[PDB]
């Protein structure tokens, strides 16, 4: 009997969300559909140009933990905020969803990370992230008893950007595996992959990462190929289990020579794609820690992903567990 | 020609929004559909029990100014925040809508006001407001040049709660009337009216308030009657122009013996009633300052109101001016 099903580790972020036209992206040299890192000066500049906005707790892994909790699984989260109002919001939202969150702020500066997310008419999201207090996450924030007591520890590729987070993750890897648990990562973003390609591959090939999440872009980038079939064969060879999403075309789960294809739910309208990948991981990891088939994990992933893209905000405001019961996924 | 069509004055507040069941209201002794004032200790308590939330810039008058700006009118706002992150959010959202907002924060403490708004399945909103830095708004925040140059200065009844706001308002009344402009107020909330009945009536009868906004509940409370026909006759006798909203039953505008009845627009679904009255006033005051007839002012009000209640958040995220152009109201 174990304390947690899923522990996630990520950049703790509050989203600042606004709708824009595509000319806004071009005028501001914002790479569309991507995570764009920005300094404090650029953050002020972009905000000055941003329309009236809504705020909502974010962070890829934070969203994923929240999604596991919503579904009914037992979640935990590691991520550093500042001792400020944005930090208080982040802390409230994740804890109120029923996720264990005990990471202590280190001070007020740097302030709590934020991401200005611009949503275009097509529902695509373009993120502009000032990492703030995220740069302070290190080994000192690893709650060893939590990693030891979690079926899966899952982390973002995004953590390779701040300086010392990777050290926390290696510490996590070691504790998890010594306790016979498994480690999971998402590739996060195609440019993030570009930046850390060798390191990500090393994590997979050394056995420090057991299950890998990727979308089509991330997979294509990982192997710098335009051949998706090549990407699928290579990713299968590089990790024990790979879950590869393909947006409206659904997902394929890979294990050794096994492939399991899952359909995407049919959408009324794409509101905002923010959190689709995160919530796919929520459903997959919930199913996975409940002992479900790799196909059923895929199904749960697509269900959670499908729900999150039909609302504003990265964390489902409706009941995932209820949705899963209605869908016969239970 | 003048710089401003509408100046509004109010409690500068950021909303913290969550959906709840009706048992939540009962267990926490929250008065349904009402503005519930709370201290710092109660705010912490309620937040600790609140679910994952979304933040959005609020304040009744704030929403109203932003709504006038959305429709194409020239707006200005007086309201006091603190020098903190919530205050920076408030300052951003109202300015980015093209509202003149120059009220200077006095420090970091008390912090920026916030209201925890719980939305029930029926779409009703129950607000729980800590006034924070709002208690510091006073005559010193009256930008005399703005009042002098605004066609209408509009204020909340809610302003009678903080200690010195009423002094700013009397200064606005004097300046507005001496420059040949009009003063407007909203009765805000039925319990607010209970609290300040004598003072509100005196504002109306002395000529400091020319145009009054009320919903059915507020009108009945103003005269402590369950006879709505009595309320309409009495309100028409106490102010020059009365705009009385009746939710799904639309509105009635009253001027002397004239009555102009307006229908509510067709609604897909009542998502969240937060801002309905605020945006009615936006539509009304936009028409009014554009020389439109009282009936067409009603119509523009009902349109702006009808749009706001079909979304989460108190400020329409879509173009009101475009909606009005499509609506044949121009
Ligand atoms: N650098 C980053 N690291 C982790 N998460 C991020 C980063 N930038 C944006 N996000 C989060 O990604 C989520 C969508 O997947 C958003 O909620 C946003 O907060
Ligand atoms: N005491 C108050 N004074 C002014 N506005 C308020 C108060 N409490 C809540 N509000 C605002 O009322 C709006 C809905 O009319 C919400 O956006 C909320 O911010
Ligand atoms: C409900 C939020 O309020 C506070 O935390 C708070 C209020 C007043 C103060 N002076 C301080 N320091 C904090
Ligand atoms: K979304
Ligand atoms: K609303």
């Amino acid at each position: 009997m174990t304390r947690f099903d899923v522990l996630t580790v990520g950049n703790a972020i509050v989203d600042i969300i606004s709708r824009c036209n595509d000319q806004f992206l071009i005028d501001n040299q914002i790479t569309k559909a991507a995570m764009n890192l920005i300094d404090a000066e650029r953050a002020e500049l972009l905000y000055s140009r941003m329309g009236p906005a809504l705020e909502a707790s974010g962070g890829s892994a934070g969203n994923t933990a929240a999604g596991v909790a919503n579904l009914g699984g037992k979640a935990a989260y590691f991520g550093n905020v500042a001792a400020d109002q944005l930090g208080d919001i982040f802390t409230h939202d994740i804890r109120a969803q029923g996720v264990h969150y005990q990471t202590k702020p280190k001070g007020a500066f740097p302030p709590t990370a934020r991401s200005m997310i611009f949503v275009t008419e097509d529902g695509e999201r373009s993120m502009n992230t000032y990492l703030g207090a995220c740069v302070e996450l290190g080994p000192e924030d690893v709650e060893a008893d939590v990693v030891a007591d979690a079926k899966v520890t899952y982390f973002e590729g995004y953590l390779w950007d701040p300086p010392r987070a990777k050290e926390a993750i290696l510490d996590c890897a070691r504790i998890a595996h010594q306790h016979g648990r498994e480690m999971s990562m998402t590739l996060s973003d195609s440019f993030c992959v570009d930046r850390y390609r060798g390191e990500f591959l090393d994590l997979m090939r050394s056995g420090k990462v057991d299950i890998v999440f990727a979308n089509r872009q991330e997979a294509l980038s990982l192997y710098q190929t335009d051949d998706f079939e090549e990407a699928l064969n290579r990713i299968a060879a590089d990790c024990k289990i790979a879950a590869v999403t393909m947006s409206e075309n659904g997902a394929v789960i890979l294990k050794g020579r096994e492939r399991y294809y899952v359909n995407a739910i049919r959408i009324r309208e794409v509101v905002d794609t923010t959190g689709a990948g995160d919530l796919f991981a929520s459903g997959f990891l919930y199913g996975y820690t409940q002992g479900r088939s790799l196909e059923d994990c895929g199904k749960l992933g697509c269900l959670a992903a499908g729900i999150v893209i039909q609302q504003i905000g990265p964390r489902p405001m409706t009941s995932l567990s209820e949705a899963a019961k209605q869908a016969g996924l239970i």
